[PDB]
């Protein structure tokens, strides 16, 4: 059981240890796509590319490419595509994919400015009646509300698709308090984020699968996948404590590189899920 194993490491202070063996055992695969020079632009760090096998591909004849992957957890029934924040250049590129793989929900998870750098493009509206309009992708995007609270923001946005005039409304959840460095004291307020999205369907099969981001989407994104993964497998089984996060996050990482970036968000991940475990027991 985790709980145990937490403290050992803990007590030990081994963390930066399991977090060395997990970087080692991680799968690597060819990015061929995300490499060409056409593509150049398309990517916010020349180090944080989707796999070529799991990539998610926009249907339009010219340029498919989208630094954005699809992460399949079998055992647990839960997809999610993980994407860098959209860049000035590929905000259309961002809402086209939502759209075509029948997304219900936008989870964000850093600020659009984090230690005096813009980490992500401001992609939707401000206002109600300031819309934005995609040129590139032929959609309409509109702020219908807004509910802020303490840690996060829920927006109810209209996706239009110009081209055929359907509609669709998406939820993007907004986590406002993520700490410029490090990882939140407690995980008590990203957990409620994490219920508030998995209450809302926007996890459910019934719809496409959840865009999940943070600047690379590989940090902050991983932590929050792990955390519904290793929860939901949790319910499923005859046997919770045959739960491994380790082994949860090797199979995540055949799917997109780098997920959990420091052995805090390590640490952070085994607290959120033991929590997890808890407030569901
Ligand atoms: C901003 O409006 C909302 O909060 C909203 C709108 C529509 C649906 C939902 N589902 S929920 C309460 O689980 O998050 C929320």
């Amino acid at each position: 059981e985790m709980e145990k194993e937490f403290e050992q490491i803990d007590k030990s202070g081994s963390w930066a240890a399991i977090y060395q063996d997990i970087r080692h055992e991680a799968s690597d695969f060819p990015s061929r796509v995300a490499k060409l020079p056409k593509n150049k632009n398309r990517n916010r760090y020349r180090d944080v590319s989707p796999f070529d096998h799991s990539r998610i591909k926009l249907h339009q004849e010219d340029n498919d490419y989208i630094n954005a992957s699809l992460i399949k957890m079998e055992e647990a029934q839960r997809s999610y595509i993980l994407t860098q924040g959209p860049l000035p250049n590929t905000v259309g590129h961002f809402w086209e994919m939502v759209w075509e793989q029948k997304s219900r929900g936008v989870v964000m998870l850093n600020r659009v400015m984090e230690k005096g750098s813009l980490k992500c493009a401001q992609y939707w509206p401000q206002k109600e009646e300031k819309e934005m309009i995609f040129e590139d992708t032929n959609l309409k995007l509109t702020l219908i509300s807004e509910d802020i609270k303490s840690y996060y923001t829920v927006r109810q946005l209209e996706l239009e698709n110009l081209t055929t005039q359907e509609t669709r409304e998406i939820l993007h959840f907004h986590y406002t308090t993520w700490p410029d460095f490090g990882v939140p004291e407690s995980p008590a307020s990203f957990l409620n984020f994490l219920f508030k999205v998995r209450e809302s369907g926007s996890l459910s099969p019934e719809h496409g699968p959840v865009v999940v981001h943070c600047s690379a989407g590989i940090g902050r994104s991983g932590t929050f996948c792990l955390a519904d993964t290793c929860l939901l497998l949790m319910d499923k089984r005859k046997d919770p404590s045959s739960v491994d996060i380790k082994k949860v996050l090797l199979e995540m990482r055949k799917f997109r590189m780098g997920l959990i970036q420091t052995a805090d968000q390590l640490r952070f991940s085994y607290l959120a899920v033991i929590e997890g475990a808890k407030f569901i027991m």
